[PDB]
């Protein structure tokens, strides 16, 4: 599994992994890839929905 | 690999994985486990530094 934190962007996850809530609810992994919100403002958490551009999330690693 | 998105807090990643920048730089993973900032406010991105509590991050999944 490789996690790429995109600059000014989401975490890109690729490989064989599961996403779960603290409660234990399985969230959907499609095609062994996901983009998870890193900016805090997605309206579809934990998935990135483009909100990072709206709030000009500034994080360059 | 299991990614647990903690309520009002970081992503917990457990298992065999790497973390890389979009630039290609490997980031240091301690003992098959990391907490990655979900709130957008860590001053040590991509790692959670407890800033989620300071800015009262609200995401209960
Ligand atoms: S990183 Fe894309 S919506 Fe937050
Ligand atoms: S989730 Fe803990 S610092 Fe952002």
């Amino acid at each position: 599994v490789v996690i790429t934190a995109r600059n000014n962007g989401p975490y890109h996850i690729k490989g064989s992994f599961r996403i779960v809530t603290q409660g234990g609810r399985e969230l959907p992994v499609e095609q062994g890839q996901a983009w998870l919100c890193r900016c805090g403002h997605s309206l579809n958490k934990p998935f990135c929905d483009g909100s990072h551009k709206r709030v000009e999330f500034d994080s360059n690693l």
